[PDB]
């Protein structure tokens, strides 16, 4: 019944997505150029990363005024007209809200070094903005999420002579959110843009807004206490908009973001911790990890729905994985040094897969028949890569490549002149992966991505069905079955890369008949004591419907 | 046994396959700078399309010259030189032996159509190399073979007064096998080459040699009896050199191109009865018509060996099929008029499957599986398409694509100087295919390719087995056993477009255990009365070893 629960998502980067003036940046104008290419994709909603102005340190999710529009990007009222467009397609938009901190250049931050009061004896109203500290030795069992660049949470401030706090970089100062006046600044902030008619936001490192003496300063109750006000404010002023969590936390943790039916937070959070397991298993060849995982996912509220992907403008998160599960994944998909980040791997979907297209269908496949509104990140459709010459995590946020002319039809800038270089390599550069080729392509990949998002658009179990697991006797294939209004889908896949035999335990539906879902291909009536003998080739995935 | 049954074979054209010179020709210089990738690829013996002095009007099967080298090849050392470095490398090399006819520019038709006489009343011993009639009123119960261009089998010559006999073009005057010394020209054409070390020959057009009335003038015992005299005299005077037969005929009448164990004809005999019911089959979703014209080739002999191809230089020819058939095929793989060509379809072989990877996969594999020596078409290990805007059957002719640089890589000539010109289309051009990025690509179609036949290389079950059909109850679905020297290979494959399920009939294998060839996954093993059922994801093919 929700919007989000049946909409499909899609990641993209404003100033890395389509250039219109020719300087080498991603902006609105150009983004509206390209809504026809995201509708009829099966796209239904965009999440934008931050748009806002800001000296990108870390690519805008430093802040310096949440109000406006970044330069590079255009003008207030070219966001205006893109919003107009969308929703003339019948598409839904949200933003990015950061909430935890801003620029070191935001105003706030500016003020607020000057000290507790001004130079004329008046109080600095903006000084409890921030988190401050006269020694820095507050907060000591805390982690450093930014591993390979911070080496502290306290960093000292030259002119206020004092350590403030940050979770990320020195120049994202965090917020204090024990100080009412911030609250207030933010219910405004996210005001401004839904008065304008935007959709609702994907908000951004919720976990850590509230920060506590002897705690992780993670996942507190008064920070789930603040997220429960924001929804609050929302369900009061602006019925139907969404609420989305970036929470990467163990399932115990993550589920507590959706909060109650009687205390709500959000209506979405990211299903972070089946994630890695995806990409373990198929190493492995062991699917018993996404079951575990997944098993430890409490119900959610009636509102609820998870947000399913895999991958994001991040790197592969390994943060919330034991040690040993860290240290195989490294071992398997981070052969270089280089391709490691901060607890995490700093590669595209594709490359990660030795970009074996059976593969990428695979987990597609997966990332679409889970219990969860799907997000896929730009550029995935058509296979791209990435390119580890760039720092930080930049190297997955390439240009997208639209064509095979100059700088992939990214923009008419040559390649050294745009914000990031698009990818030339021989085997994911714009001359040969890209979506002109892959749209009069009969078989591309971006065509059966199309292609399968209209399946699943055609199956509403896969949106709003329950789930649950079926045993199979071979951990390479992973089966389960989704129930919705009377439909019982049956999905199996095959996690190894040769042909796998399974027994399914499908005693609940003896004397029913599975078809695909495509084509309606008939398989023998479930017979007996229902144990199923099936046959799977390399990575294969059967869509079925259990016929009664 | 003998070299050529073990062997890969490939199909090139020299003009057409790499430059060395920068005049937009392929050259014999161009081509020995290819071994390596040749060799690496897995191929064994390359078949070198007509490299002879030729005014090229049927590119280069209308010869002007047996014994010499076109000069846009390079010169006659460099074809020595070529030889020598093939054979360094292990590689066998065959050329094309052009004996039905010549060109019109060949001396002998310039000397014959002098008349019977000259103008000063000596004989003229060169007429009756060729075939000539005074009202062009013989033969009337004959077929022609280019449809599209020829009206009749019978040309005027202006000079000559009288009707030459041709079965191809008018540029192509049939040679006469009743006269003794035009069998003894082309025993000597034949020596020239094979006395420079050449492996063998691949024979052009054998079935259309001897003329009768009152007979169809195709498949002749007088015909037969000839081409035994060939294999005669290379058995007497070139042993172990090879002579593999073009015969597209029906099953019946092409098994009698290897002779008998008594007397000898062809080594090997292209399988044109399989290879349109392989793709008919894909498009039915059916594979009985690959069983029903398997089943209808008689045993061969001791020496002989089946070469098995799904595309090559000419058209996908129809003429050998039922009239129901051909209808079907042309609807099903030529929807566009311009697509037809003289009972036949002028497409390269990814285009035909709508560039789709799973299925060129799944042909490619029964292509190695099938009993025989394979030959593939070059060009096919990367998925190149096709150009209708070239006349005749030139449009799968087109230059290698070996990178994304100047024409490809095949030449430094730019695209509109080339022979040929190479394809630059958004979908199959060289920007995005070519065998520079499918080399860096470690899921890529060559690569896949090279792997699949490294996989056949280490089972000589594929070369020199037996065959059995396999009963699956379900048509869809093509299983049989490859049987050889104590190994049991089970080869099932699906030749739909989704899921389907099959029960095969492996009673004579009770008690053994299924396993895959690549990485030897086992399956259940094989139990009760032998009906063992199995599931196959769409195009699914399933390599398997039954052990005992
Ligand atoms: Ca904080
Ligand atoms: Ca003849
Ligand atoms: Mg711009
Ligand atoms: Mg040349």
């Amino acid at each position: 019944p929700e919007w989000y629960k049946s909409a499909v998502f899609y990641e993209l980067s404003v100033r890395t997505f389509q250039d219109g003036n020719g300087d080498g940046k991603g902006d609105f104008p150009g983004l509206t150029s390209r809504l026809d290419y995201l509708k009829n994709l099966g796209v239904d909603c965009l999440w934008l990363l931050p748009w806002f102005p800001s000296p990108l340190r870390d690519d805008g999710y430093d802040v310096a005024d949440y109000r406006g529009i970044h330069p590079d990007l255009g003008t207030l009222d070219d966001f205006k007209v893109f919003l107009r467009e969308a929703h003339a397609r019948g598409l839904w938009v949200i933003g990015d809200l950061v909430t935890n901190h801003t620029s070191s250049d935001h105003p706030w931050f500016q003020a607020a070094r000057r000290g507790p009061t001004l130079p004329d004896g008046s109080p600095n109203e903006y000084h409890d903005y921030y988190v401050w500290s006269d020694e820095g030795k507050e907060y000591a069992d805390t982690r450093i999420i930014f591993t390979d660049t911070e080496v502290s949470n306290w960093t000292l401030d030259e002119q206020a002579g004092k350590y403030y706090w940050h979770r990320f970089f020195a120049s994202q100062p965090d917020l204090n959110y024990d100080n009412p006046k911030v609250v207030e600044e933010l219910h405004g902030a996210a005001r401004f843009w839904l008065d304008l008619g935007l959709d609702g936001f994907r908000v951004d490192a919720v976990p850590y807004l509230i920060e506590r003496e002897g705690t992780s300063c993670e996942n507190l109750p008064e920070t789930h206490e603040i997220l429960k006000g924001f929804r609050a404010m929302v369900d009061r002023e602006y019925p139907g908009r969404l609420l989305l969590a970036e929470a990467n936390q163990w399932p115990e943790e993550v589920v507590e973001y959706f909060g109650t039916e009687a205390e709500p937070e959000f209506h979405m959070c990211f299903n972070f911790p089946v994630m890695p397991r995806l990409y373990m298993s198929l190493k492995r060849e062991d699917t018993s990890s996404i079951r575990e995982i997944m098993g430890r996912l409490p119900k959610i509220p009636s509102f609820g729905q998870w947000c399913i992907f895999l991958r994001n403008h991040d790197e592969l998160t390994l943060e919330m994985v034991t040690d040993d599960e860290r240290a195989f994944m490294y071992a398997a998909y981070a052969p270089d040094a280089r391709m490691k980040i901060n607890v995490g791997i700093r590669r595209r979907l594709a490359p990660l897969l030795d970009n074996d297209r059976r593969r990428i269908e695979l987990l597609n496949t997966v990332l679409l028949a889970l219990p969860g509104s799907p997000v896929l990140y730009y550029g995935d459709e058509i296979g791209m890569g990435d390119d580890l010459g760039l720092p930080d995590r930049n190297g997955v946020r390439t240009p997208m490549q639209w064509n095979a002319g100059t700088s992939g039809g990214f923009s008419t800038a040559q390649p050294s002149d745009c914000f990031f270089p698009p990818i030339q390599d021989p085997v994911y550069g714009f001359g040969r992966v890209n979506v002109q080729s892959q749209l009069q392509d009969p078989s591309s990949l971006l065509k059966w991505t199309a292609r399968q998002l209209e399946l699943r658009r055609a199956h509403p179990a896969f949106a709003h069905g329950d789930l649950t697991f079926i045993e199979t006797g071979n951990p390479a294939i992973l089966a389960f079955t989704r129930q919705y209004d009377g439909e019982t889908l049956l999905i199996v896949s095959n996690f190894a890369g040769n042909a796998q035999a399974g027994l399914l335990d499908l005693a609940p539906f003896v004397g029913r008949a599975p078809v695909t879902l495509s084509g309606a291909s008939p398989l023998p009536v479930v017979t007996g004591n229902g144990q199923y003998p099936v046959v799977m080739g390399k990575y294969d995935y059967y869509w079925l419907r259990l016929n009664s």
